[PDB]
């Protein structure tokens, strides 16, 4: 009968204690046996915990907490002594809380958290094996972590009974080591709990609470308030180990569920106004700024780039405060970009992107390059661009985000020679909103769009692509501001689409504007859009002019990514598309020129049209240019592809690079043949001991290194 | 028909922001010939069981019996319920046999010899909760099992004359083809998550089969239209709840009709299948299957050709519905108009699709609308969509959020996440040419089709389309939308709207009369103060608009005063956040007047007064109202002996006389504050006279400038109401209010003949022997005996408009 005499014991410690009766406690020891006696249950530790939670409020109107004896140590040494029932009361604890929060009591809550501060008093209780929780602190903030978000006001009702109880048992002495008593995270979440839910504690700045009227109390919005304002209070949440902080506010605030929170949506929007300004006016060594605005974004910024790595999230967690955050950051965005005194630097909020990046140098083009866009999307048109002032003039021009988009277009892997077009769209539709500030707003433009075409390629090759969903924005910006003509830069555009769109139907003839990369794009891209074969796209074309070959290298690079892209996808060759380039090889053979130095992953020699196109491409294609170069080399005659300048020393170079790939296993046996077949009617570099030294082993450069000496 | 529409309207407006209605209650004493037997039942006819462990609407019916609005006839209520627990309290063998008998007989003899079984499944079907419950899942369930006999020996082109016939027997009866459809909503709708990848392709050939017979259905519980309107509250309330479902069937009502249907010309087969799961599957596919929106590449190597039948022995649901996004019969066959997707039916699907049942994560959520919206925004019009016209846009969006609504939600917080990525770039840019106008005419607009007066009906919808109007405001802000600066060298901050729109349709939004909630009157400080970044001083910009503000809008100020406490540190905040200067002129004068208030009650030291007698009467109203203090604590600190005292005293009859009401409307019969106003009236008595009759006067003649100041900044809900007050607070006083008045008599009669005008009462209506009274003693132009005897009639204006000429 392990039972009946427990409820027996835990009954005659019922009325015992209504009366502090000296001495009256080995009727404790005495459950010991009992306990001894029972050691799947998991009502032991509510029969153990109910005793508490019952004698407590029974005693309570008999005489107040400190004058009530010498209890509750006893009891919970009583309970602790046995390390098997103390890894039991937690877990039941745990999980009432959390999974039933709503359907519990008023007169349970307080029953826990005296108990809890009676544990944080028996620091010596210590065990280590409970999985998942080492020391007793980390139990804490695994349960408090979780009712902060599921359910806000149990947080409350049970971090305010707390501290009323322990206002009244240990305020008796304690002037200075008073703080200790209690756990310190409880003190923390009041700060962040009591303003949020109540307005009238926002921003202002006796013996005792009514002698422990919880058992009998008429609400909880006049006991947080006759305990806020308690000068023995305010001046204790000023020391350090309850000291809350700006970012530990924010990783705090993006965890709430916005469905089971108990706030509408239009007044969880004040409390975020209200309170990021009440961290921007503060001194750093609370943790919040000093006055500035710099320090308000980049610590907005380096909390959504740490909050996102624990919600990888795949395709659920309901919708979280995140968002809510972001558009707190545009409205401060809004307020250093209009302005009297821009003196528009921004080199900050891109360095903190450089470090994310360099952690792990969750890839980068997988969860966080989607974020570096998602925030700067958000933004208004206008950030991207600088807007200096040096005297007034307010010139124009972009340096943070060339140097940057150089860095980021590894992200779209898709196509690989053009950035997505939602990234595409905020910078011309800026360069147009900037304008304005200036005088002559059609005369920068007309500059930076002339800067541009040798700075950051990558963006026009974007527009190009599509040019047919961008130009009606254009136009109806540039005739919604003021009805003038367009500038001389987006209509030279216009002129080479419609000189393509029109000769693609029944055939004209081409103009063939001066830069080619960017006529080859819009004219390959249109012949895809519109399902035309490869055949008109070699016909309507020049003959004569000294632009027409630097046409068709760039068509072929495209071809070539395109191959690829198919490649990472259900991985094959896409027979068709090898034919095309090879159309084009011999439309440009009958000339004397020289295909091959695409295939220099360098920056040696190749003169400046490769530049200007290898600095648009992404570098997870450039790794695979080879897995490209031995499908259409062998499709070619044996000897059209020798009479070049320097050939082999990229064929060799090239399969050096094939191998660090393995470590197509069907292909090596075509890349061991055709690299080792023309190395005899190759170039007059050597006769012989080359093939054989190629057949000996993976020692290509130990040879070569010698050999290309004389060549 | 209608007192129930009425409900429904009440109820939704019961939830968002919900206390308590005001027409219902102004019409319970106005309008109760109506209230009793045409409404009340109407509330009470619902009595089911509280189907629900906890009230969900009996909230309403609790709070209106907390008064004493329901009669004792509440009791019928209950014992009404309980009756309805007493209502509720509570072969097949060789039908499975001869169903199952079919199954042999399609694999190659399906030679019309399929007749003879069908006649005996209808023979013995004839004899027939559990009853419907089983049978169904057993007449349905055979589909999916003679399909599948048959797609063994051959495909579905040359098979296939019997389903039609099978469901022409089925349709062939009438309370059975009404189950079928029940038990499919239910087994797609609760067990569809988890139910079987073969029982669904038995459903996509159930509802095409039961599109070429066009049978009739006009009695059903809900629907009673053809089936038109049965497909889409099925696959609106699936792709609501279930995606993944939605699209793994209309990609298989669609490859069952490419196969079959198929050899006949192009012109009539697009009349087969319906034209919703097209309209849908231009939808859904470009969300959840990326690769396929416009970005990566148009792959085609089997473009002309009829797919194959392969949902039986397949791979997977990313090549049944891609090897068919690519069919060029289809590609090119979403053009038509029968079935186009446009930017206002996009909205209605993805502005109703609740997270927690999505299957993206937030930051793809977040990547497909971007997408959308950047590609209905350079799309032709005669095609759904808008050029590159920014405005038609975001007029679009607020369109589609008004009409949603006929708290907390989660798909149309990403919407109004979108208005304010669009703004941004406009707010910017200073069009000065298309400004703010554009935008509040759609309010306008929506706003003047309920001006039809009628049965407590166009009220709720009204105020509850107000309300969201509001809601938007709070949910595009950069927070300085609403200000309108210029440009000619320097910048005037000046905002020529926002000002139209409060003093004509706002103000009359919320609670406590003449004031606005404190969630919109902190957005136009916190936007002058974000927007007096851009000016040269940055402190004479404030005080421009602040000192411009008294004379327009001034409905905002007094919004101020009464949440002034809530409103202090915020400012004085965001100041110092960005600045971080001294404060200005004119937003400190408030502070001073706020502590003088409390420093002078507290001991009593004769207030001052800042010549400005609607402000300071505002601060002292609110400062006591809350603070539960009386009245002789109240007036008992003026210092009026020359200076403007009478108007410091008619502002609080005013302010009096206006919260007689907010206690009323809400749940009340009467307030006893009217004291206070007979005591405001006998201390206007003592000084040279100081008339108190502007207020209850509604035109514009003589009305001086305050009495003009007020009315502009109360509602019209309550200025419809004031005779009741007139005519509670009068009886209390006599032989002082005429014949030392200016212009009684006139004021009178001209609201007699609004509280006439008001219904279609002992405490209610009185004044009849009242104003029966005044007469016999008033100050005489004629008045003899006539207007004792005409007034005593139903026409007070026979004889008045002449009695008052010879004056």
């Amino acid at each position: 009968e392990p039972l009946g005499i427990l409820q027996s014991a835990l009954s005659d410690l019922r009325p015992l204690v209504t009366d502090a009766n000296k001495y009256e406690d080995v009727s404790a020891q005495v459950a010991v046996i009992s306990e001894k006696l029972i050691a799947q249950e998991q009502t032991v530790a509510d029969l153990l915990l109910t005793c508490f939670c019952q004698c407590l409020i029974a005693a309570s109107g008999t005489n107040p907490p400190d004058r009530q004896g010498q209890w509750p140590t006893l009891y919970v040494k009583m309970l602790c002594g046995h390390q098997w029932a103390f890894a039991a009361v937690l877990r039941r604890m745990l999980q009432l809380l959390r999974f039933q929060a709503p359907f519990l009591k008023d007169s349970h809550i307080v029953g826990l958290a005296a108990f809890s501060i009676h544990l944080h008093e028996c620091q010596p209780s210590l065990q280590f094996l409970i999985t998942g929780v080492q020391n007793l602190e980390h139990y804490w903030e695994n349960l408090l972590n979780l009712l902060c978000s599921d359910s806000v006001g149990v947080c409350l009702k049970l971090c305010t009974a707390a501290i009323s109880y322990a206002f009244c048992r240990f305020s008796e002495l304690h002037q200075d080591i008073f703080s200790g008593c209690v756990p310190p995270l409880f003190l923390r979440k009041l700060q962040y709990l009591v303003p949020r839910l109540i307005w009238e504690t926002r921003g202002e700045v006796a013996d005792s609470p009514l002698n422990w009227n919880l058992y009998a109390l008429a609400g909880w919005k006049e006991a947080a308030l006759s305990l806020w304002n308690q000068n023995r209070l305010q001046g204790l949440l000023r020391e350090k180990s309850f000291q809350v902080t700006f970012m530990d506010w924010l990783l705090w605030e993006m965890t709430l569920k916005s469905n089971n929170d108990v706030l509408c949506d239009t007044d969880r929007q004040e409390y975020q106004r209200w309170a990021v300004n009440h961290y921007l006016s503060e001194s750093s060594v609370v943790g919040g700024c000093n006055g500035d605005l710099e320090r308000g974004c980049i610590t907005i910024a380096e909390a959504v780039l740490q909050f996102s790595n624990r919600h990888i999230q795949h395709s659920l967690k309901s919708h979280t405060g995140l968002g809510d955050i972001l558009c707190r950051l545009q409205e401060l965005i809004c307020d250093i970009v209009t302005s009297h005194h821009q003196k528009g630097r921004r080199h900050f909020f891109f360095a903190i992107f450089y470090q994310r990046l360099e952690l792990h140098k969750h890839l980068s083009k997988q969860g966080v390059l989607e974020m570096c866009c998602r925030i700067l999307l958000g933004l208004p048109p206008l950030f991207l661009i600088n807007t200096p002032s040096e005297k007034g003039i307010r010139t124009l021009g972009s340096e943070d985000f060339w140097q940057f988009v150089n860095k980021e277009l590894k992200n779209l892997g898709p196509r690989g020679y053009a950035l997505p077009y939602n990234i595409t769209a905020h910078f011309f539709r800026g360069v147009i909103s900037a304008s304005v500030q200036c005088k002559d707003s059609s005369e920068a433009v007309n500059s930076i769009l002339s800067a541009t075409y040798s700075t950051c390629p990558a963006l026009l090759i974007s527009a190009a692509v599509g040019w047919p969903q961008l130009d009606p924005v254009l136009r109806s910006q540039w005739c919604s501001l003021f009805g003038v003509d367009l500038p001389k830069e987006l209509r030279t555009l216009r002129e080479q689409q419609a000189s393509v769109d029109s000769c693609l139907s029944q055939g004209e003839k081409l103009s063939l504007s001066c830069t080619p990369w960017l006529s080859a794009a819009f004219l390959y891209s249109t012949v895809q859009r519109k399902k035309l074969p490869c055949s008109r796209m070699l016909e309507i074309l020049d003959g004569l002019s000294s632009n027409f070959s630097m046409v068709l290298i760039s068509l072929l690079f495209f071809s070539v990514m395109d191959i690829i892209y198919m490649f990472l996808k259900d991985g094959r060759k896409h027979k068709d598309l090898l034919e095309n380039c090879v159309h084009i090889i011999h439309c440009l053979e009958q000339k004397g020129e020289t295909w091959v130095w695409l295939f220099q992953m360098t920056d040696e020699r190749k003169p400046e049209l490769g530049l200007h196109l290898h600095r648009a491409a992404s570098d997870v294609f450039l790794n695979l240019m080879p897995f490209a170069f031995f499908w259409l080399v062998p499709s070619l005659q044996l000897e059209q592809v020798v009479q070049q300048q320097d050939f082999l020393v990229i064929a060799l170079d090239m399969y050096h690079k094939f191998l660090q790939l393995f470590v197509h296993h069907l292909d090596s046996h075509d890349v061991f043949t055709c690299g080792r077949q023309f190395l005899l009617c190759c170039v007059p570099k050597c006769q012989k001991p080359n093939s054989a030294i190629l057949k000996k082993m993976l020692e290509s450069w130990e040879e070569h290194d010698p050999e290309l000496a004389a060549v």
